[PDB]
């Protein structure tokens, strides 16, 4: 099946990504707090709902929150400033707080039920966001010998997410706070730069060209 691409709102970042965030893939963004990772997660939740000539997939979003950083009014602001009805945009986001890593795994199973349900409608799920994906795994699996256990449990959770992405043609977007193995399709490092900008760099992506993207956090979410 054709790979769909969701615009980030930034032409610079979209170019770095090869056109946007891909369906049939897990894109991981990582960086320090305020680096743009979570602002990008909120922006994509709006952008996916747009028609393709506007950078979206005529889809809906699902958002797993692990550290209570989801802000519905921020989604409403981004939507309103892009010409969209804020409440209709918020209605196209399914939201869940993951209480712990085991609950996070169950939420991925439940996401499959909603994905299946909406698959052949005019607005299928096209984006599944997991914000600070590793937070509960780092809090719970700690101490002597915890590296192997944590990495196996994360590898399984990521394999579950890859299957949803591939089986249902959705984009899976995950964020993480800054030698460990990783299994996302594409990893993007974000940092603050000068002039209030954020800088993006692809990590271990020989398949994508050399460069860094520059973007701003605005009332439209993310843009150049
Ligand atoms: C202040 O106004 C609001 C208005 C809306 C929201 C969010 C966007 N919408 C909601 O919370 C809706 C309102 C009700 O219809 C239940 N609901 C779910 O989204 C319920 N979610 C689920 O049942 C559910 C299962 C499994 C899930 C699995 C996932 F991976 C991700 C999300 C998942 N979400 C917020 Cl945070 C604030
Ligand atoms: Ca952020």
């Amino acid at each position: 099946a054709t790979i769909g691409r969701i615009s980030t709102g930034s032409k610079s970042l979209d170019k770095l990504l090869g056109g946007g965030i891909e369906t049939q893939a897990i894109t991981e963004v990582f960086g320090e707090f305020g680096s743009g990772k979570t602002q990008l997660a909120h922006t994509l939740a709006v952008m996916v709902q747009l028609p393709p000539e506007e950078g979206g997939l005529n889809g809906s979003a699902m958002y797993i929150d692990t550290e209570n950083t989801f802000r519905p009014e921020r989604l409403r602001e981004i939507a309103q400033n892009r010409g969209l009805d804020p409440d209709e945009v918020l209605d196209n986001v399914a939201y869940a707080r993951a209480f712990n890593s085991n609950h996070q795994m169950l939420l991925v199973q439940q996401a499959e039920d909603m994905i299946k349900e909406l698959l052949n409608t005019d607005r299928p799920v096209k984006l599944l966001i997991v914000d600070s994906l590793t937070s509960h795994f780092r809090s719970e699996y700690i101490g002597r010998g915890a590296l192997a256990e944590r990495q196996q449990k994360l590898a399984k959770h990521l394999a579950d997410l890859h299957r949803l992405a591939n089986l249902y043609d959705i984009a899976v977007f995950v964020t993480n706070q800054v030698i460990l193995a990783h299994s996302a399709t594409l990893r993007v490092y974000l940092r603050k730069g000068k002039g209030g900008k954020r800088i993006a760099r692809l990590i271990d992506a020989p398949h994508l060209p050399e460069g860094e993207a520059v973007f701003s956090i605005t009332e439209k979410g993310i843009e150049d």
